[PDB]
DNA sequence: GCCGTAGGGCCCTACGGCT
DNA sequence: GCCGTAGGGCCCTACGGC
């Protein structure tokens, strides 16, 4: 792995740090092979201020890198035996490098201190706009950044081994809430270097990034940014229902291509999880082959695979070319791309969230359209409607694997606060199976709880000994039958106790624990029921007044070329002669509006007009489709102009989709 | 691995063999747990006819199948200790899935024989155009596939164990010509008998890699999988003028659209058109990390980025213009190329390599302006000589320069499509102070890892096999090019090392010519005269077709244009016509009555908008006309004689050889 | 130790002809 | 044992809560 340089003279010899071989290539090729050594790493490397010294010493890179230094470690740790006098780090130019760069000083930190004090370690600035330095070509690299002359390495200082220890000890370390208080206190949502200057700089830039930009969901559509890309990507190249299905692989190479310059299995398994009815209480995608399976089984590979959109999907991606939502440059300015989805139902709750960020996490459960939407229909006729009176409509969540809710009090406490615990459990009957003898039948799992592996904690419970009763597993699901696990019986125990048990030592009783984070206006926030459901109806509230404001002005900008186009066909002739008379197209243009009294436009739509528009109907359809805008446009300055009727609107199209869209309750909610 | 089923009775008890987890999870998904197994393997299996005895019991799929009917092998075979009664191969429905067929039989056949006789091996029958069992849902798997009521099976017969046995030797063993004259023989262009199975299986999986995978056509010098990227790029408008598209963008086209395989067969390929010491006139244009003389692979395709270099424009120079063949893709949903008008003859150019079935090929590259010039002297001259010809093409010219050892391979190479041809490293003995010496290297041999090299030398002076060398250094820079250093021991004789360095490593290498492309869809070893030959009767084809379309086109665009013509004479009269018909469709037949015009100078007229009513616009159209029409009677002499014709070829070959002919790089020593 | 978006990469097979 | 298109798939790492 090491590509070492050819000088055995420390003082003259420096070592560069890269992500790993993509990177090494370009770096290998353009480095000046003498006196620079080039080290690949493998990704994200270990946080060594989180993980202990057996798994630390035994991790891969560091172990290349120890070695690659001579140096040892910790104690041992001497600066004779250095040899490289420097280290220089050279990450991605992106936030996930920035993150790779603060696990390494980290490590350097707490293993390598003496090294940052005799200035030995280093920081490299590779430009930005690429995706990994395997995107620069060779010399370029080496220009600048690697040349010694135009180069500009940033030398790590150390100025106060206190703030140095804190700062790592709050940053990288184990204790969440300390971290987490960090971002909300510095975040703003919208050549000598200091390592606690650089570590709560670049940690931050990743950090913000993760909760914005990736790990959490949006308020307003439910989806986080690569989801939103995908089904993004699938409207743009109108990859519909009513169509085909379309090769999973064009589709994400396309998506990665435009709107996210991340890994091919982050954007594809994305787009798995939207088409798996064991995942999405209302599919997202619709899937054509292996798309995985609840034994935990991934999808097939993405050249095998094709796609494109469920139904229920088009509700999200609906009135979206009419300007209700602000499209945004993409990464690299060369393509536009939706900030938000008009999301047309309430997505964000129906089919849920869950995702990992940086001092914080999510955890959405999925719920029931019709359930949401007549909630939502309450609300919207009184903004003071209390939790216990959503609850009515809204019994709780609804998983797409059903099975049980034991009891009221941490939904309850869950919508009430966006925090609790509720306690799934899988339907299990108690059945006979002939001689005497009884079997346990479950036909329905918890959400999130791969049954091949619940299968095993069964039979490894069986095995040791820690359950009585158990005579045989087996697993007799099918298409056919549906999930269908049964557990025999040893003739004559008490069937219900065996299954009991069960429920307290596996995971066939599991606690979904909600934490209800969502981005609010970019920014993070634990909500709870009627917040989400208020800031989803906000939005849909300025979904339709925007299309409502958009359909007005195309309407008029059509009336008044019908204006104009009426005019020509009354007047044809002295228009053609007009035309015919004048030599240039702005020599024209020039006098037909002050000839006609016509606008830039008219005249340039007049001149835009093939002959078969003179045809005889054709004044009259004209006249015909004059007439009918004009009523148009007078309804659309009805619904700008009272609340009520605008309001009244969207509930309509809201009890639209759910009539169209809305299920049976799957879940039980039993109580006691 | 192995998915098992619930049922512990051999009896009622079968295995399903598939390729993979794409290919078992729709399996897995589709199946009756109580009767039916599943072993995934990985891939193509180990030919045991062609492997040794330790290394495939070794091997972890083998191991897994046998465990998996926990019956034994050859002599400790039990076929009362078979775990179930029925296997059963279901494979992808493509080419490769034969191929696996065949070599899964050839397992059983030699190891657990008594599973044939004992009529427990069975053949799955999945559908047609998928990719893998993965695209298919479950369920349809199972109606079609696995169900007992409705899938087809085939039981493996075995019923002459002399010509299976000579049968396996022959396609299976590791003799090609026998199985070489095989394909020749056979080639085209239920129960079921395991001989039958094994010849028309292993003939699809051979004829497939033949005609359309491992070998170049001696039209445009292309694999397949090269077309199709060239195509693709073509297709985004990835041309050079326009940025730099992502390597994911471009294999994910084509991959859908035209080859249905895998991303990394496509994005290697794509890769090795990039790189400078591979392609003669390299095709592609990279931005990033495309791998290095040392063995270093490309960076990964979410980094890279491509376009079209210059001189692929020419291999595609007016393919739109029906002067080739389309042809329909896998799936019936898109068009692609039978092969690319290729304006300079790029096989021979870039050369080529390719390992196919009972056949390989391995041509290497020439210097452009000698291959054009050899062209040229065969238009004007069809009875030239393999060695007048030669007075042209010295010889091959590789994209790494270095030497060439001799002419007589190169001759040989020519004068029969085979030979060896010896190349050296460009290398020199230079001072370095103090009495001293080193050898320095500067151009290596084609396809030799630098790297690599380097270390067989080191190994060999370590266990002191050379003798004389003090130090061994890369000292390779992107600013100073390719440069390695070798330190003479003083006193020691530099010129005898080096001889020495020559016998033992890559430093000298053999090129061993083997011309072998693909001649009407047929493989066929070729020789220079014949390469050329097919060359140019391609370039007649390319020209003539694209010079009778672009009449075809004119003579319609004349058409209409005279159509637009009577519009402007009679322009009050059109008006008048057109404001009287109530409807389109009476315009029209008014328009054609009343003018004498065709139905498509009418819709024309129809089309027409206004901005076309003012003077500079009038003109415009008087100007096109004109201009075509003297555009025209110019396409009309070019068809009128083959000579004006063939004259045409030449100053468009000749225009490309000034454009982009380059300096010879390899020099060939007498 | 797993839920799900992120960084990062390696190894078995077939096939022919040269060494 | 390498060359070059093909079949096929697996492991490490961050991050937070439970
Ligand atoms: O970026 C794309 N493809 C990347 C190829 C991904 N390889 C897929 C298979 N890979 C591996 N699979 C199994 C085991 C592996 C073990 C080591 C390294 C790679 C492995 C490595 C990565 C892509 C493909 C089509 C369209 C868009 C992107
Ligand atoms: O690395 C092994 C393969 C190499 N080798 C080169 N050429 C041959 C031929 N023709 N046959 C066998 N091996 C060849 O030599 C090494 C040792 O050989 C084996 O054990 O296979
Ligand atoms: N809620 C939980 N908290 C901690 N561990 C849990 C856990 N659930 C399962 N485990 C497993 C994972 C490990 O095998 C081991 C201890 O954790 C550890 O050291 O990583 O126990
Ligand atoms: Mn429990």
């Amino acid at each position: 792995k090491l590509a070492d340089c050819s000088s055995k003279s420390p003082e003259e010899c420096e070592i560069f740090l890269v992500e790993g071989d993509s990177a090494g290539g370009s770096t290998k090729s353009g480095r000046d092979s003498r006196t620079q050594a080039i080290l690949p790493l493998r990704g994200k490397i270990l946080n060594v201020e989180k993980a202990r010294l057996d798994r630390i010493l035994n991790n891969n890179e560091i172990r290349q890198m120890i070695t690659a230094f001579g140096t040892g470690i910790g104690g041992d740790f001497d600066l004779a035996k250095a040899r490289y006098h420097k280290i220089v780090i050279m990450t991605d130019a992106d936030v996930d490098g920035a993150h790779i760069r603060t696990l390494l000083l980290t490590f350097f930190y707490r293993f390598m201190r003496p090294l940052i004090e005799a200035g030995y370690v280093y920081i490299a600035q590779p430009p930005t706009g690429y995706k990994g330095l395997g995107e620069m070509n060779a010399d370029q690299l080496w220009e600048t950044t690697m040349n010694p002359e135009h180069r500009a390495l940033l030398q790590v200082k150390l100025e106060d081994a206190i703030e140095a220890d804190q700062t790592f000890e709050m940053l990288m370390g184990d204790v969440v809430e300390n971290r987490r208080q960090f971002i909300e206190d510095n975040a703003v949502y919208a050549n000598e270097r200091n390592i606690t200057s650089e570590m709560r700089e670049s940690f931050l830039d990743y950090a913000m990034s993760v909760i914005v930009a990736r790990a959490l969901p949006d308020v307003r559509d439910g989806l986080k940014p690569v989801h939103r890309r995908i089904l993004y990507g699938l409207n743009e190249q109108g990859m519909t229902p009513d169509k085909s299905y379309k090769k999973s692989a064009r589709i994400v190479g396309d998506v990665m291509g435009k709107y996210h310059p991340h890994g091919d299995s982050s954007i594809y398994e994305a787009m798995v999880r939207m088409a798996q009815d064991f995942s999405y209480r209302y599919p997202l995608v619709d899937g054509q082959g292996n798309f995985g399976s609840m034994d935990g089984d991934g999808a097939a590979a993405m050249r095998f695979t094709e796609a494109r959109m469920t139904k229920i999907t088009l509700e999200l991606l609906r009135d979206i070319n009419k300007d209700t939502i602000d499209f945004i440059d993409n990464y690299d300015g060369n393509e536009r791309e939706p900030s938000v989805l008009p999301a047309r139902f309430p997505n964000l709750l129906a089919n849920g969230a869950s995702g990992i960020a940086v001092g914080m996490a999510t955890n959405i459960p999925p719920h029931n359209l019709t359930e949401l939407i007549n909630g939502v229909l309450s609300l919207s006729k009184n903004p003071d409607i209390s939790i216990a009176e959503l609850m009515e409509d809204i019994e709780g969540p609804d998983f797409p694997t059903a099975g049980l809710i034991l009891g009221k009090s941490g939904i309850r406490r869950a919508y009430e606060t966006g925090r609790g615990s509720i306690q799934m459990r899988s339907r299990a009957v108690i059945e006979e199976r002939g001689g005497g003898r009884q079997r346990i039948v479950v036909t329905e799992i918890p959400f999130q709880v791969n049954k091949a592996r619940m299968i095993e904690k069964i039979a490894e419970l069986v095995r040791d000994k820690k359950i009585d009763g158990i005579t045989d597993l087996r697993d007799e699901t099918s298409l056919r039958t549906g999930v269908r696990v049964v557990i025999d019986v040893r003739k004559d125990a008490n069937a219900s106790v065996i299954l009991n048990n069960l429920y307290k030592q596996t995971p066939l009783q599991t606690s979904f624990g909600v934490n209800m984070i969502a981005l609010v206006n970019g920014r993070p926030k634990l909500i709870n029921l009627k917040e989400a459901l208020v800031h989803y109806l906000e939005h849909q509230k300025t979904v339709v007044r925007r299309r409502t404001q958009y359909n007005l002005r195309k309407a008029k900008d059509r009336a008044h070329i019908l204006e104009g186009l009426r005019i020509a066909l009354d007047h044809i002739d002295e228009i053609i002669s007009t035309i015919r008379e004048s030599d240039t197209d702005k020599v024209a243009m020039e006098s037909l509006q002050q000839r006609f009294k016509l606008s830039e436009k008219q005249a340039q739509a007049i001149l835009d007009m093939r002959l078969r528009r003179l045809t005889g109907l054709e004044r009259d359809k004209i006249e015909a489709e004059y007439n009918e805008l004009l009523n148009y446009i007078s309804e659309l300055e009805t619904i700008l102009a009272d609340e009520e009727v605008l309001l009244q609107l969207v509930r309509d199209e809201l009890t639209e989709i759910r009539d169209r869209f809305g299920d049976d309750r799957r879940t039980e909610i039993q109580l006691g």
